[PDB]
């Protein structure tokens, strides 16, 4: 019941770099308006490491109380330290939200039995919440094999993966493995190849700005219609690619704020700004996105 | 006319390891028979880095004997060396093949600029037949950016590219910069996924032994099924972790024996023999196939 | 001044994980009586990454009071976040710290100008201070290039540079393009090769149980006497070699626990507790060191 | 009797590439008359792999004629094939030479078994010619442990290693395991460090151009002179800091052209020529060679 489309919530924040809650429940009710599925939050796209505990118990909070009830809420709960992930997993259960999720620790290498005893011990906290374990290689540097994946998916409690790697191959064989293990297809650049491989859903940051194409996407594969499929997956990834030179979240932000969904496209540094070069396209994009 | 399905045709050998004719001919038949649309020969998964110019031109020459008019037929002739290259391509128009392709020049590094002149000389030898530029980091250690492909493709003479790279982000990127480039995926265990990223068709080994599946995901694809595309694809994927295991060209090759067509199924030194353990597996795929 | 030799300072914990205040000041003391030029405080290996801005704050303070005067004080300032990592800067001012250091954040990938905006941050909070720019590319997942390393470097208020890269043709080109800046020799294993490509010192995290060794590399090469160095590392390495088996961080509390410095050789979740194999080695080990 | 410093020789061609016979001869007196220990040819530095077996016979023999009995001589024998490196093997002894030696196969993947058979194999057929196994991971994109080092170091037959990794760790591992191995520095560029790390001597390819700063650097350490090791190892940089940006083999052809040993400066397709830009600083830097 929580296979899906469900975007990556960003974190608005205000000229001081302090949470903008105004534009916060106001990108919630956006991203539902657009008929998403749910918002995972407090993950690597809200800019939760450069956030303290704190602030992402809060977010959690203000999301929960816009949106319990409405869409399903996923709580990104990771840290290196499992510890303070203990903690914030707390805070999603005592928030009502659906999931617990947490990135691999990163910076520190780890082995395989310490990764299972990090979701252990969270698993535990979330009381409850079942786990999605999030596999982004690129950003933590944990590269997970077939059988550390098979290890981790298959850890009580868990009861979904967030797949953010362009191999296809690993993401069939893990939907091959596991039938019964919810897939999200983390690389929005690659989602409709991501479902067909074997991916039942995606989590991805770019939902915030076009969140009913990949829903679009969705549909046209479940009815078949492979050409609008691509369609829509060539629109996604000219947005993708521009966002990708100006910046993703900073691109994704200024686009919402053209939208009038967010105040202050900000992101806290090291984040720099968007060069101003790029604001036309920026506020095309947005232009055409209101359709 | 060269977008389709071809299968990247083995080396039969005897057990001296010296070419067997007889059963290149009985391969060559045999892939014919199955449906392809044709033959990729020389390439890596024909062992030609292991062979001598004088052994990969005469292998040219018999599948040219064999399959000539009956389907298409591209020249691997790429070697480190552009001259050894250009040799194998004048072999190439010699006796018809329909076009010639080369890796990128591996082991030693090469610039943007030095790889063109490369490709620029094979094509002028090629006399008339189109380009293959071939990609395949994993083995040539060359990680091509979507920057340098433009340039390789854009190419007087380039007709096509074969894409053996499992990011389908830069296949789709590929296709939109390029939309009359003709596209092989390459990773077979990602063929589904490739062709709705871009690919328009696709180069691989284990089209020896099943490319009727290929062909069948093609179709499904074509017709708006995609329930078929995924069964044949995950099919497909369970052969590759059979032969991944036992080493892909010797596995192959083993599948062939048992299908009557490989006399010796030896690929040569350093490549060892199939572990004894895994006869079995392989010979229950072949019985399988057969029917 | 900032040159010599620094152990990279552990952060004892008890057995609920707390800081471990009464092994802290011993193990400062330990160092001393080692005859170490100085003490990296709040890095990698003091587990900073697991810790809060509060612990971190601490240690710093306990440090320094037991050693500001005694000897050198560098305070790892490192955040991902520049504002988390400024806050900690003041703190190192504060405290009377000689310097400041940062890791390249790492986990979000920034641009070389950002990386550049968050030093110059941190060198302002620093108000004052000596900057040690902190490259650890197996850690932070950011490779540096010469290019990018001399930028940094040359940033107003850099003093230091900590290169815990394997690279010595990179650490001999850095030092032959800054003579005037201070190279600490990251990795152990390679101290004297790294003092002989170009570093004038080094920071290590083996440092806590056998300064004196390293110490004593310096003096042998100093004193033109090789062979002795050579031994020295060997011997150096015999240790790493072991440490690496059992888990750097606490397999080196558990020698310091052998040697009645540190009271539980616990290292914080994710990092799970030595292996009882391991421990009658560690011990013999603690044992020899006593000499 | 292997223990020293070898000049990996490059191979000089004429204007239409092909093998110039005069100025290889002159090349090896070049090299001889620099006090050079011996010679490493048919290695990557002669573009071996952009020349026919039958071409590096010819080099073995050329060569042979040159200089057997004056320096120590080894032949690089090694192919991706096990076959043709056996017949390479064969002319090393057939024409005089010390020792075989045989990069890594690449391109294809090799288990580690494989590579032993590889070995025993090239050893059997170079007919009591000891073996010195080439680990250069950069351009071959095989990484040796220090496990499977063991493993093909300890094989029958195997006299040495060629070190061609930056990774000084392994290096005074291997020296610690196997005392009784002759080491050879791979990277010109940490000539210094590697002996220190535990190299025994070394192979290199601006060894051509200036072989006796190399030996200088021995007897510096042989000397306890640590002081001016380091200046000699500095004055190498430059000079290789050059060559890379220029091309390494090109460079050190060009500098010897300009030094009149050999005829044409030109290296094999796909490499290109130097670009013009360069000529100057490669002229400036052959008169002081010469001084």
């Amino acid at each position: 019941n929580l296979r899906g489309v469900m975007a990556a919530l960003l974190t608005p924040f205000d000229q001081q770099q302090a949470l903008d809650k105004a534009s916060l429940r106001r990108l919630v009710q956006f991203n539902i308006q657009q008929g998403i599925d749910g918002l995972y939050v407090g993950g690597s796209t809200g800019e939760a490491f450069v956030q303290s505990l704190s602030e992402r118990a809060q977010v959690l909070e203000i999301v929960a109380e816009e949106a319990k009830g409405k869409i399903k809420l996923i709580a990104h709960v990771g840290c290196v330290s499992t510890a303070e992930s203990q903690q914030l997993a707390a805070s999603a259960k005592r928030h009502g939200f659906d999931a617990v999720s947490a990135v691999t620790p990163f910076y520190y290498p780890f082995s395989l039995e310490e990764h299972c005893d990090h979701y252990r011990a969270i698993i535990d906290s979330a009381d409850g919440l079942p786990m999605v374990v999030y596999n982004i290689p690129a950003l933590s540097g944990v590269k997970l094999t077939l059988g550390q994946i098979y290890t981790l998916v298959t850890l009580p409690g868990v009861g979904a993966l967030k797949q953010t790697s362009g191999d296809l191959y690993q993401m069939e064989q893990i939907r091959r493995e596991h039938p019964d293990l919810v897939l999200y297809n983390g690389y929005d650049e690659i989602f409709a190849s991501g479902l067909l491989a074997g991916a039942d859903g995606g989590i991805g940051s770019t939902y915030n700005i076009m969140g009913w194409r990949y829903q679009g996407i969705v549909k046209a594969l479940k009815e078949g219609d492979i050409q609008t499929a691509q369609k829509l997956q060539t629109e996604c990834n000219k947005v993708i690619d521009l966002l990708i030179k100006t910046g993703i979240f900073r691109g994704l932000k200024t686009v919402l704020h053209y939208m009038d969904v967010i105040s202050v496209p900000l992101c806290r540094k090291p984040f720099g700004p968007v060069d101003e070069k790029c604001l036309p396209e920026l506020k095309a994009l947005a232009q055409q996105l209101m359709q």
